[PDB]
This record gives C-alpha cells, structure tokens and sequence, in this order.
C-alpha cells in the first residue's frame, strides 16, 4: 500500500568527499621515510605502492603498464583494442623482467573469449569494468569467470553502495572497485543524476568489505596527493588514477602545444571520441587535455612523498594502521580556501602543485 | 501565541544541486527500461516531458513536434482568442495529437477556456504567479462545474497547503514551482520561494495522498536534473530554456558574434509584458540555437533511461517510491561535474 | 567555565540564507497597505529611509524621500549650522518630514539643539558601537531634555543591546553590524552579526517593549528589504540602492559610456578627511539609476508582490506570520537568473 | 570498531566561518590594553610575532617588531654563527627582545648554545609535525640543559598534542597545521585542522596548565588576528602580513608595474635548496607595503576596534568572554563589501 517507509528515507543520507574533510594529526614515532606503503590485495597480487593507473586508452598501454609495475604499482591494460592486440600488450609487459599486469574486460557476449586470451597472456589480474556494477548481468558474469577460473583475480565494479558491494564479493569478485561519478572526465552525475560522494562510497564500501577480508580500491576523483592519503584513510587498500597519469611520457599519444605548453588528450572512455573508437548516444563523458608532467617516475615520487608525509602525520606505520585509525575532521568551503595557497600570488609551480 | 513567531526560520530546502540519486540493484538496461506516465485517462503521455507555455517556447510547430516525441506542449496566451484556439486546432489536425493551452485568472478565462474547448483542447492550465490564492481557487471550482471531464492544470504552488486547496478545488494535475525558473526573479524581487526539489517532494507527498499527479516545473538545466525531480515525486517534468533553441520553437534565429542564438525570456518580463510603470519577476536573455528537437529529447530519455537504470527502476512509478537521494555539499557539486581538465569539445548533454 | 564552552554555540543567518514561503492569500498586490508606525509623531507611508551618509542623503533626497512617503536621514558630515539649515530647508517645503544624524562627542547635545530649533522630526544617534555606556548615556541625557523627541538610536545587533537602549529612554532601535556594502568592520575588526539573525533577535526584544526596529544596511535587492520586514523590521534603511539616483548628493561621472557616481562608507579614509586612521569603510561608485522615484517604485512593487504572495494585507500581519525557508548555496544560484545569457537589464535586477 | 565508526564525526572552524559577538562596552578602543604575557621572562607590548622565515624576519625585521612591542623570530636558514651574529645585533639595537628558530636535528644543541651565549630569548623549535617522538625527545633534551630558556615548540593542532609538549618542557606551544598563505600541506599530504579550531582546542587544554598558545598561520586580514585571540590564543604569529614591509630580507622586484617582494614558504623547492623533494610549501611574491610601522598600526587598531566591539579592556578579557556565531559562505559575501565597485584601496583591506 502507502506505507512507504522509502518515502519519508528519501534525503536522510548525508555524503562527504575529500575537499569536505582532512586528517587529524596523531601521535607519530616513525619517520615518513620509513613507514611501509607495501599492500596484500590477494594471495597472488602484492603491491609495492597503492597505485593503479586506469584502464582508458588515453592512460595505460603496454609502456604505460611496464612503467607502472618498475614503480611498484599496477597497469590495467583499456578494452579499446581487439581480443589479440590487448594480449599481444599483456605479453609484452609479463615478458619485461616478470611484472605484474591487468586488463579491463567488459561485461558483454564476447568477454569470456577475450579473457581466455588474457589468461593464456599469463595476465594477473582482469577488471570486469562497467558503469554499474549493481547490476545482475555483472554478478551473472563474475561468477561464470570464478566457475571457470578459480585462481583468477577477479576486480570487478563500478559500485558506490555496502549493499552492491556484498553482492560483488559473494558473486566471487576478490577485489571491489569502488567510484560512481567522481573522475574529472566524468558527467555521470549531470546526465543521469545518480552518484555517491567518493569518500563517503569508499567508507560505506570499505565497512562491507572488511567484514569478508576483501579489499576495495578508490577510483577516480582524486586531484592531488592528499586525496590519495584521504582515500586511503577512508577504508580502501588501493587508489585508481586516470588524470594524474594521462600528462606522463609513458601514457598513449604524443604532445601537443596548447596555451604555449605541452599537453596530451585525456577523455573519458563513455564520452563520444572513445565510443566512436570501438564502434546517437547519450554520452557519459567529455574530451579534453591535461598538461604534459614528463617521465612517470617524476609523477610517482611526489605522489608516494605525499603519502609518506600524511602518515608521518598521523603516525601510520602501514597502510592498515592508517586504515584503521585514521580520524578525520569536517569542514566547510571556507576550511578548502584556508587549505589551498590564498593571498599570494604564485610565481613557480610546484611539483606536486598546479 | 508565539508559535509563529518561532518557527520562521526552522524549515529547510533543498535544490537539484544539493543532492544525488543512489545507485542500487538493477535487473534492467536503460534501453529497456519503461518512460511512460500517466496524468490521467484522457492525458497519457509516451515520455513525461512537457514543453512551457511560454510565447518563446511553444507555439503550434513546437506542441505537434513534442506530441510526436510523445510529449505535450501547451500553447501560451500571450495572443488573442481565437489564435490560441486555431492553434490548437492546427495541433489536432495533424493527426490527434495531443496538446495543451495556458488560461490566466481573469475576466475573460472562461470565455477564452469555451472557445479552447470548442478546438477539442485536451487539457487548460490554469497558471498564476501565486497558484494558493482565492481567485485561482474559486477559478477552478467555476470551471470543473462547467466542465466536469475537462483536465485542469493548475500551478504554480510550491506548499502540502496549496496542494490540497487546488484539489479540492478539482484540479486533476498540479504544476509545482515558485522561483527556480531559469529566466525567473521572482525570489530576487519579492523574496519569496521555495527550493524546487523540496517543493517537488513537499508537493508530491499531499498529492499522493489523493492520487493527483504533479509537474515538476522550472530549475532543470542537465538531464539529470529531470531525472531527481520525478524521483522526488513528479510525474512529469515541464522545461523551458531546455527547449527555447530548438528549432520549432517561435522566433527566427539571430546572430550574435557570429553565433546562432534565439531569444529567451520570462512571461513576467518587461518585453513580454508589452506584448501582452511595470514591476517585472523575470528577465530577458538568449540561447544557443540547438536545431531540431529530436536531438535535445534524445539527450533528455537518455538520461533519464541511465538514471532509471542506476537506480533499478523499470518504470517511473518504481523510479518516484523507491528511489533514495544523498545529500552533499558545494564540494561535492565541484566532483560530480568536470574538474581539473581543459575540455576539449563539448558533449551533447554536456553544455 | 560556561563562556568558554559556549563560544561557538550561537549559528546565524543572512539574506541569502532563506527564502519566504508562500502562503494562502487573499489579496492582491495593488491592495496591501505598506503603511507603517514608528511612533506617535512618526509616521510612514512606505517603510524605506534613506542613510545618512555624505553621499545618500541631503536636503534634495530627505525632500524627494518624504515626498515618496518615506524619510530622510541628513548625514552629519557637516557644520551644526549647515545641518540645521538642511533640515529647515526640507520643512520649508511642504512641512516634510525629516531626520538628522548625532554623533557621541561633547558636541552632541549643542548640534542637536540646533536641530530641534530647526523642527527635526527625528534624531538618529547613530554610532559604531551602539551597545556602549556613553550611547546609552547620550540617551538618558537627550530623553531628560527632551521627552517629546524621536530618538533613534544604533547600531547594535542583540537583544541584550536593544534592551539597553530602549530602557535608556530610545523608542526606535536601529539594527546593523557589518553588513553594510562599504562596510568592512567584520573584516578589520571581525565583529558582526549576519543582518537577518540580527534583526530577529532585535525584533525579539523590541516587540516586548512595543518598540519598532530598523533593519540598517545588507539589503541589494527589493527582495531582501522582504525578508528584512518579515523577519520583524518596521522599516529598512538603504544606502547602496539610493546613491545612484539623481537626488542624491555628487556629480555624475561617465566610465566606459556608463554613468556612475560616488558611494563610501562613513568610517572610510575619504569621509572621515572631508596615517593615524584605521578605517572600517570603503571607497567606491553605483551605477546612476536617475530619478528616485523609478527606484522607489521598483521598491514597492517588489513589497507589494511578497506580501500578496504571503497573504499579508497589511506589514504587521507580514511581521508576524511570514515564515522562511533555509537553503543553501545551490539554492541561491537557482534563486538568481541562470545558464541564460541575459540581453538587457531589468529595472530591478541587474 | 570505536575507531572505524569515529572517523567523520568531527567538524572545524575557521576565521571565515564566523564573527564575534558585539557585547555590553564601558571602554573605547583607545584606551585598551593589548599587552600580553608568555612567560616572566617573555612580555610583549602587542600580540605580534613575525614568522621565522627566510623572507620574513631577520635582523631588521626583529629590531623593527621589538619596537614596535612584539617580537622577532630568526629563521635558521643560515650558519650557526650567522643566527648568532644575527640574534646578537638585535641585542646591542637597545636590549630589544629576540627569538631564533630551531629545527630537530642532531646540530640542534650545538646551534641552540651558541644562541643562548648570544642572550637569545626564546628559541623555537619548529617543525612540520611537532607531535612525534624526535620533537618531544628534543624539547627534554634542551629543558634539561636550559631550565629557564623559553622554548616555543611546534606546530600542533590537537590537545593530546599539547598536552605532550608541555609534559617535555614547552613553556610556550605554537599552533598551526595547514593554514599558512605558502602551505601546502592539507593538499600534498591531506592532514590538518581548520586553525580556528585548532586554536581553540590547543588553548582548552594549555590553560588547565597556565600555557599560552600561538596562533601561527592563516591570518589574512587584522579581524582573523583578533578571531585567533578571543578563541583563545595569547599571540598571533604573521607571514604574509609581513613580507611585503620594508625591513623584512630580500629586495624589491617590479610586475606590470607594482612593486613586491619575494615570499615563499620554508618547504617550498627554493627554499631548501638553498627533483628529488616533495615540497609542502609555494614560492610567490606579495604587494610592497613600506615601513613597519604603517602595517603595524593598522594591524592594532583593528584590535583595538574590535576589543571595543566585545567590551574588552584586556586580552585576557577577549579570550575568556567573546562569544561567536557561525556563520554560511552567503555570511562571509554580507561580510566583505559587495555589490560595489572600488575605487580607492584601503590602508587594511586588499
Ligand atoms: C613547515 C613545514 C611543513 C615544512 C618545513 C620545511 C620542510 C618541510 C618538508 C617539505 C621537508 N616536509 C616535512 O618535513 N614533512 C613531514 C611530514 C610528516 C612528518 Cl611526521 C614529518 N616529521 C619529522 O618531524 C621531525 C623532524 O625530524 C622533521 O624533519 C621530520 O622528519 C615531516 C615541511
Ligand atoms: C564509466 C562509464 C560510466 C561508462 C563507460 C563507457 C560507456 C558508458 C555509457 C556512456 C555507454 N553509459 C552506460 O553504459 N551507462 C549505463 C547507465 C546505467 C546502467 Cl544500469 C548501465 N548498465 C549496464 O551495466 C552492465 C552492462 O550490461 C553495461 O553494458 C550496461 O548496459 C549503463 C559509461
Ligand atoms: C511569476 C510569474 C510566473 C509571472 C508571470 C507573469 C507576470 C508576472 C507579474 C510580473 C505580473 N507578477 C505577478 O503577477 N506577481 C504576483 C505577485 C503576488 C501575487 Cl499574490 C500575485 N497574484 C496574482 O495576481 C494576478 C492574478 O493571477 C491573481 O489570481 C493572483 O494569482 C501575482 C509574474
Ligand atoms: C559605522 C561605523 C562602523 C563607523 C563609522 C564612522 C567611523 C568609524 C570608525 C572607523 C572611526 N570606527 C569606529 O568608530 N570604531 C569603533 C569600534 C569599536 C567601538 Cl567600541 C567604537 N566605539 C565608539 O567610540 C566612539 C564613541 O562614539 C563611542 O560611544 C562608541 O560608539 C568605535 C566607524
Ligand atoms: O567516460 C567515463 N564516464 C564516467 N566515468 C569514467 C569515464 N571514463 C573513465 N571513468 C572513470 O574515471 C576514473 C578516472 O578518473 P580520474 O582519475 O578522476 O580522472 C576511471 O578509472 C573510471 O573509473
Ligand atoms: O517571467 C517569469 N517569472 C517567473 N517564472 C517564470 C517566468 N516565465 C516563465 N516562468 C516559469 O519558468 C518555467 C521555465 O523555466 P526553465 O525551464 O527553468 O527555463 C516556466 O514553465 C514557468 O513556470
Ligand atoms: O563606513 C562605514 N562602516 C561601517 N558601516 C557603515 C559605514 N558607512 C555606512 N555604514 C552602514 O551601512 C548602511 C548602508 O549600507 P548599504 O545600504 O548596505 O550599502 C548605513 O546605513 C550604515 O548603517
Ligand atoms: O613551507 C611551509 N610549509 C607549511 N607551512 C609553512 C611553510 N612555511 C611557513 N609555514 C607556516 O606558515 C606560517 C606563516 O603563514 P601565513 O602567516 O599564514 O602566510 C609560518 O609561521 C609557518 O607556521
Ligand atoms: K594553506
Ligand atoms: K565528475
Ligand atoms: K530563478
Ligand atoms: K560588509
């Protein structure tokens, strides 16, 4: 009948995202030169760093991957490519030294065949990559994959909800990708409405998660280091990056000069230009450009210096110390202005800020 | 008594900005996903869009264009009698289309509403600034006792109070808005409104009571705009600027800095008023030409056939009792658009 | 220990904050009385004063304001003699009505005898810190020697000091602590109250004592001076939105192929010349708006559209029945025009 | 699970998010007083301390604030003997008081003594994270061999910070995690607290042990300086404020026309390297202001503007009764001037 108890549970909810909140400073006997930023994501999948870069063709191929995984992190190889050339990149990565690779699977018709290549590739990890992931057609397909590969590493997502995030675990997945709506290239949220703030959907998904030992992974939304450290914080093992990556030497295309500065394209892979590239539409992206930030390695030491620092500053000596008891503090607009350099012009760039 | 000394400053609101839609379990595909809606047994429409009655918005062009889309449009009184009822036969001629009429509360509504009901009109609007006044009430009473099976749309009210006076008046559809329009002053100039999503959800929750449906109208400026407004209890989703470029709508295209723009403004502006001193509650402007409407209704049920689909809703009526929102802040807007990247070209529903 | 814990206890409100609610209404606009009563002597006909400040209110705009049915406060940056004759200049003409700016010094009593020669309908002993002991003593003194004179005291911003003031012998309050447009007191100091909590708590008090207040400075629409009568305000005061028009004091400079002319603040480096100063105003200029009368018109017409939509037949049913609702920033971008190009101005938004 | 379910539950201030509450004055602003008293040892005249800095304070600078009655800290961007030659000369201008910066390291007692025979009055102790154990070992370490040296230990934004510090031997803790014009550090590493909250819960717990506090960082305009002392704060240490005076290091360089001067933040690349560093700090310049004296008067006047506003007398008047509101971003827009074009700058405002 009318007893809609949904009714009057309509904007109860409250969501919070990095520029809302910061860290509370702790007691801290350890350096940030010394503290461990090491991370377990499975019996077979162990991190260096807590970095991922994203599986868009304008962020992670082959160069970009073997970069990644010499600075201790992961590349997930984009689906923007047939069944044999994204094998053919896998390949190439494992055959460098013995690195860790991934590579991002769509959930349609055609996955179970491309995922046998990428076994056979000797790949470490598949992504089961879609816009919702709280859908049955991605539980459906993660356990047909768990059914015919047992040992297999299984990320699966995009979820924002404990609820969706419960689903995905007992479905097989090992490892929760967690972010609706919050990446720089995506519109998501002003096309369709729907979304969670990222920090809020990386605490909700976290607290779900933990209660089966599963880690989740923050993707997209995070413009500086802190919010990496914040993310961190917040409950998950692992960030995602697409934007602070797409400017490295290592990331697909060349540069172009634009506003007298190198730059290089960077597009969300559900905008027009990516659809059209392995193909009206309703987009769920846009296109544009970030700035060229050279060699990857210059990119990851400022970003792994900042997360030294942020656990310098509340006393972690490992990410799950600072998973566990990391507090933080809200404020309002005016605390993000006091956050950020005010009232001085700035001269030179730093470079870890822009 | 000091109640209402006391309670001035204790109701809150909410706008479209401040909230987000929920993502949860879905069997469903956007694609096949149910858009239709029902305001009642004469008026059903295929998508649950509604073009404005306004004299740089809808005219017949634009009503037999949105019917074929399976919207309605409603033909403005900003003419005489006798054009607004050949427009409406224009629209019902062109092979029963449905359509609309906006009647204003004066002396010669009813004689305006008798020649529209002569034009086979499917459905008057009564439209007022302030829809929770005498005059309208006792408006609507005239007409629904001279024409019991007549649908009645009457706005704009943004309370439960006035909710439940127009019903009981015996409209059958409730227009909900006081403020947010695009081209709107009226919270400038008078001071007074209330946030649409609040009103939305405040509306909808007494008209639910009584099964009266009611149009979100005014504010919505992304698709997923409309998307939060019928989550938040409307049937029906009412645009104005949205449709102002397209190309059926009144008024040939100008030139500005090379550009392609149509004019755009409120009925309670100074120029509109001329038409048909002044203390104006809207403002005059100028829109970028988007061409054909089918373009901009794809973009709009696109969005909204993503977002029923977030949300696992197979048809509206899912969408309006299950849907749940999130509250956020200005920080939380600033990662739900775009952020920290030169965009290159611009999207289709991305303006 | 109880000051200590209750530092950040007290939220405020501002303008921009709220919105008023609608309500059943049985009138139209063209049919509300925007009358008002400050006193027995002191009566308006729409609820709008102009400030008194050297680049506001003269002998021109005190004439053409009481002409309009409202008041004119002549600014006291003058000589006793010149002020006196400012105000016998508005009595000449017609008899209007009329007041006149004091401040606290040893020269207060003499130029406010002059004044009160000079038939002065009201004195405004108008000060930074209206809640300090020599306001208050200033009042007593005035009172004792004139019992039959409008006092208007100001500026303060709690109930406490509008309990002082109006026990003080003062029969108007005038509310006002920073949100000034050329003001910068909450930014060189940091203190002020926002307007809208500030008037309803003076309000709150003053409606005990049967004592009207005046909402003073913040409003830069017809739809704030709304919100300010509903929130418990008899009347408001204006500044920004009556330096442009053409009865106000100074000449019309052109900039760019628009008219502007000259607004400061009171406590800015060039009101106080006309080093050693630390000033809490500003320098600047508002677009020319000519006659008073346009501005005026604007102004109650806006008036008159919120009260019809509140249902208010008259401002003292509008001051005790109005409510408001709270929303936030995304709330007030959708209140104002947006994502439209505008082609021209409005008369009463720009 | 505590812990976990803990994380969000905090909420802080900072200057632009509230005002302070005009209350009851019987004293003017002239007539306060704005002395303050760290320690027997360590009184100053006004509540200035200029940033330790190497584009701030060096001997100029500290023999311009001492006269003016606050106090000068000697950045340690220099060799031991020059931070002594430095304190040294500011001890010979008139037996003026003097402060020099520290930093943990093991050259850190070996600097600190030839700072003490150069008759140093108060060393600071400054670093990034002044709650770690290397900090708390070290303020032990100098306490045991200097039982009545000052020492300013910092930063911290937390009691249980606080506490720790004045444990070990702080007499003086300075405050201030994030804030800074030139920092860095909330965005590069996310940690910190809005630093009126900070001075707030950092003085909670120093005055159950009579310890003063200093608000260091985020001081834009002279209101936020009179914010940090009400919330309870005995001194208030300036950067930004002070770079752009005539005494403080550097030269003048000319952009489109204006003159400035270099300021930068102390973990910015320029300054340690005087790409291997991740910097917590920005290099940038600020407007010329001239001599010290002129930023100095208005800094104080707006204090004394604002004590008369809250009828304190005293400073310890302000920290123990001035009440806030809080207030919305739309309150912060009412608090600034808007709605009209500047003209003219003011000598404390922008
Ligand atoms: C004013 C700032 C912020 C600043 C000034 C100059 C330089 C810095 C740099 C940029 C170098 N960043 C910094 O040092 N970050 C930091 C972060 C977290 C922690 Cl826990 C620590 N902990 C230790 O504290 C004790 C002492 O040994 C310190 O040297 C350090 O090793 C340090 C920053
Ligand atoms: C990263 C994003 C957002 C993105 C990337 C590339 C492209 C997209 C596009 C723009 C295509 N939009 C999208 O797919 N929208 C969407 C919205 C709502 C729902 Cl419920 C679904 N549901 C289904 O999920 C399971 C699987 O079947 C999917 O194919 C899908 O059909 C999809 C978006
Ligand atoms: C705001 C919009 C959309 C608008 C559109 C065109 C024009 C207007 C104008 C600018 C004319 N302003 C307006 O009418 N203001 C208003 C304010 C308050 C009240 Cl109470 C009313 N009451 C209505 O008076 C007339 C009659 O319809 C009555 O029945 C009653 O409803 C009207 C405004
Ligand atoms: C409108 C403003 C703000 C303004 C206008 C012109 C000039 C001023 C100036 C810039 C001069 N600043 C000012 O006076 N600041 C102020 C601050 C705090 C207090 Cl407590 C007081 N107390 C007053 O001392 C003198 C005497 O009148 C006392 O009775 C009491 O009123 C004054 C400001
Ligand atoms: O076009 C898209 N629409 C919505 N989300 C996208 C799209 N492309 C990439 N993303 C997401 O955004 C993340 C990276 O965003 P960023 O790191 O914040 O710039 C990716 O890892 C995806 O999760
Ligand atoms: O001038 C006016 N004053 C106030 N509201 C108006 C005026 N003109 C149109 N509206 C309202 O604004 C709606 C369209 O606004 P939009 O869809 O946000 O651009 C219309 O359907 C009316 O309800
Ligand atoms: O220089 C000043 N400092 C602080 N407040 C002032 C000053 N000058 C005028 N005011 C106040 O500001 C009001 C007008 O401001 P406005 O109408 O909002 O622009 C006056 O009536 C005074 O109460
Ligand atoms: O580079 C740095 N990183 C972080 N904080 C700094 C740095 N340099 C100076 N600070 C802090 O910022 C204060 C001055 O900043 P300001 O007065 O707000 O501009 C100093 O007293 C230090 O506490
Ligand atoms: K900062
Ligand atoms: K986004
Ligand atoms: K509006
Ligand atoms: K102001």
């Amino acid at each position: 009948f009318q007893s809609n108890a949904m009714w009057e549970s309509k904007f109860v909810k409250e969501g919070l995202t990095f520029d809302d909140v910061l860290l509370v400073p702790a007691k801290s006997d350890v350096l940030p030169r010394e503290v461990s930023v090491k991370t377990v994501l499975s019996e077979s999948l162990q991190l260096n760093i807590p970095l991922i870069s994203a599986g868009m063709d304008t962020v992670t191929e082959a160069d970009m991957a073997i970069a990644m995984a010499r600075q201790g992190g992961l590349g997930i190889i984009h689906k923007n490519m047939s069944i044999e050339q994204q094998a053919e990149q896998v390949d190439k990565v494992k055959r460098s030294g013995g690195l860790l690779v991934g590579a991002a699977v769509g959930v349609t018709a055609d996955a179970m065949t491309r995922i046998d290549a990428l076994v056979k590739a000797s790949v470490d990890a598949i992504v089961l990559d879609t816009a919702h992931g709280h859908s049955q057609g991605v539980i459906d397909k993660v356990k047909e994959v768990r059914a015919k590969y047992p040992s297999l590493n299984i990320i699966a997502g995009n979820v924002a909800t404990a609820e969706a995030t419960k689903a995905l675990i007992e479905a097989g997945a090992n490892v929760v990708k967690v972010g609706i709506g919050p990446g720089s290239i995506c519109t998501t949220r002003v096309v369709a409405g729907v979304g969670v703030p990222q920090l809020t959907a990386v605490y909700d998904c976290a607290t779900e998660a933990r209660k089966h030992g599963i880690p989740v992974i923050a993707d997209g939304g995070i413009k500086y280091s802190g919010d990496m450290v914040k993310a961190l914080a917040a409950g998950a093992h692992v960030v995602m990056l697409g934007s602070m990556f797409a400017g490295v030497a290592e990331s697909p295309g060349e540069t172009e000069i634009y506003q007298g500065r190198q730059f290089k394209v960077y597009r969300g892979m559900g905008s027009v230009g990516a659809m059209e590239k392995g193909s009206k539409l309703v987009p769920e992206g846009i296109e544009g450009r970030v700035p060229y930030k050279g060699p990857l390695a210059d990119t990851v030491h400022q970003l792994v210096g900042g997360l030294r620092a942020g656990m310098g500053y509340c006393g972690a000596q490992d990410l799950e110390f600072l998973r566990e008891n990391a507090q933080f503090i809200r404020m309002s607009g005016a605390g993000l202005l006091e956050s950020h350099p005010h009232h001085v012009q700035i001269t030179k760039e730093a470079p870890n800020y822009s």
